[PDB]
């Protein structure tokens, strides 16, 4: 998904917070791995959906979750 990581970075910078950092979790068969990510921003942890096929897709999902929650 194209744009969630960059939108979250812009948010971080606007609000004087460190660049979001991503934890990447990998599981399953070595060549059918599944990925989940947690983004950490201003101390707060936001979790992606499970079951992505690569780290970037997971990270984007985590950033999406973060953005949605920051708006509530």
């Amino acid at each position: 998904s194209h744009v969630f990581k960059s939108r979250l970075q812009e948010y971080a910078q606007k609000y004087k917070l460190p660049t979001p950092v991503y934890e990447i979790v990998k599981e399953g068969p070595s060549h059918k791995s599944l990925f989940q990510s947690t983004v950490i921003l201003d101390g707060v942890r936001y979790n992606s959906l499970p079951g992505f096929f690569n780290r970037k897709a997971a990270e984007q999902s985590a950033a999406e979750v973060a953005l949605r929650e920051l708006a509530k």
